[PDB]
Formats: structure tokens, C-alpha cells, sequence
């Protein structure tokens, strides 16, 4: 009885142990299992995120451009307009000074 | 004799089983822990390339609307341009009649 | 006569002008060139810099992978260790238990 | 008399205002261009000091998990020895006690 004693006493102990780790190894394949569909998702929600940022960089060179573009127009503009009014202040004295010759 | 013998039979099982799922315990606590780590690498890169695209969406906005802004502003001086060289004309036209009169 | 002044005074303000923007336009071709050349040096750093992170990050998942093996193995190992050291204790406690039924 | 120095002059005027347009565009160009030049150098020394970053810390886990691997081996190699050991002393056991009987 003694060594019935001494065998069971082991057993039992390796039972326990048997069954903690079941249960661990149960609950871990569950959170495996979560973290990995949650991943996935997460991919493609990053995969559609770039594609989305990869459109919109490749657009703004050419949309730089053409403020760019057209920025110069405005100004080549403006210029043109002082350069006028420039122009016609000069008319002005010049006019005045030759009718004064003229007197 | 038999006693014993059916004990070591099912303590040499359980010892088999148990480094078995020992193994397989410490695997699978790899593997969460792996999938976590990957889960919190990815959630990031996704809101950095939402950062990203959300600046390069801005920018695109902003060359657009600048483009548009130097464009509506062209306009408006060719019109003010138009109407300076009529005024260079009407002063030219006034001033060689008062020099003709003057002589 | 002030209308010859009239003439030079537009004539000298003209020509100054003409005179500041060629000086500045040398400054900025100078300038154009000189940031040119240092982003064309840049952009060969960058390109370089990104060819060795890529890389990088592409022997990540494998140098982790060789890790969580050689502590998977380490482990396994341990655990034997402590299997015979069990195996050991409930020999000696069986040993001492048939010992005393042999007298 | 002013005839002929008023032609003189207003062609002289006429050459400067077109030289003057034509240099205030070519100069506006070069601002533009200048402007962008110092922009996009800006942008790309930033990427390249990211991109150095991102480097560096994949290099350190690189090295980490090389030191990880490095030692997980000389532990298992230690462990080895230890079970050879205790199968040693666990055969010498069985003889013993075979003995004692």
C-alpha cells in the first residue's frame, strides 16, 4: 500500500500539472487566434491607407507646376500694370514741360 | 508486481505527454507574443501613411486653390491692362491736338 | 533744358533698376546652381540610406525567427533537466520503499 | 529742336522698358526656381534623417536578437552536459540499488 502510495502521490502530481497546462494552452490558442484576425485587418486597412497616400503624392508635382505656372502669369501682370501707370506719369511731365516750351 | 508495473507504465505516458505540451505551451506563448508585437508595429505604420496622405491631400488642396486664386487675379489685370492702354492712347491723341493748336 | 532733365531722370531710373536686377539675377543663378548640386548629393545619401533600412528590416523577421528557435531549444532543455531530476527523486523514494519491504 | 533729342531719348526709353520686362520675368523665374530648390533640399534631408532613424533601430534589434540567440545557445549547450550528467547518475542509481538487493 505504501508503494501504491508513492506512485499515485507522482501521478497525481503530474495529472495536476497536466490539466493547468491544458487549460493555459486553450486560452493561448484563443488569443493566437484573435491577435491574427486583428492583424490581417489591420494589413489591409495600412495596404488602402498607402494606396490612397501613393495617389495623392504622385499628383502634387504636376499641381506645384501649375501654381507655379501661374503665379508668374499674375506677376508678369502686375508688372505690366506699374510699368503702365509708370508710363503715363512720365507722359504727363514730359506733355506739361513741352506746352511750357511752347509758351 | 503487476501493481507497479501498471503505474511506471502510465507515469512514463504522462511524462511523454507532459514534455509534449510543454513544448507546445512555450511555442505558443512565442507565437502570441510575436503577433502582438506585429499587431502594435503595423497600428503604427497605419497612422503614420494616414498622416502622410492626409498632408499630401492638404498640400494638393492648397496648390489648387493657389493656382486658382493667381489665375482669377490674371484676369482682373488684363482687364485693368486693357483699360491703361486705352487711357495711353486717349493722353497721346490729347496732347499731339494741344501741341498742333499751340503752333 | 528740364525737359532733357525730365528725359535723363526717367532714362537714369530705368537704367539703375536694370542694373540691380542683373546684379541680383547673377546672385540667384550662382544660388539655383550651388542648391542643385546639393540635393542631387542628398538624394544619392537618401537613396543609399533607404537601400541599407530596407534591407534591415528585411532581416528582421528572420533574425527573430532564429532567436525564439534557440530559446524554444533552451527551453526544451531545461524542462528535461527538471524531468530527470523528478525522475531521480521517485526513484530514490521507490528504491527506499522496496528496501524496507525486502527487510 | 527738342524733336530731335525727344526720338532719341524715347527710343532709348522704349529699349530699357523692354529689356526691364523681360528681365523682371526671367528673374521671377529664378526666385520661383531658387524657392523650390531650398524647399524640396529641406524635404529630403528630412526623409534622409528619418530614414537614418529607422536605420539605426532596426540595426539594435538586429543585435539584440543576435545576443538573444548567442546566448540561448551557450545556456542549451550548458544543459546538454547537466542531462548527460543526470542520466549518468541516474544509471549508477539503478546499479546500486540492483546491487543492494
Amino acid at each position: 500500500t505504501k508503494l501504491a502510495d508513492v506512485y499515485q502521490a507522482e501521478l497525481r502530481e503530474l495529472r495536476l500539472r497536466l490539466d493547468q497546462l491544458t487549460a493555459n494552452s486553450a486560452r493561448l490558442e484563443v488569443e493566437r487566434d484573435n491577435l491574427a484576425q486583428d492583424l490581417a485587418t489591420v494589413r489591409q486597412k495600412l495596404q488602402d491607407e498607402t494606396n490612397l497616400r501613393l495617389e495623392a503624392e504622385n499628383n502634387l508635382a504636376a499641381y506645384r507646376q501649375e501654381a507655379d505656372e501661374a503665379t508668374l502669369a499674375r506677376l508678369d501682370l502686375e508688372r505690366k500694370i506699374e510699368s503702365l501707370e509708370e508710363e503715363i506719369r512720365f507722359l504727363r511731365k514730359i506733355h506739361e514741360e513741352e506746352v511750357r516750351e511752347l509758351q
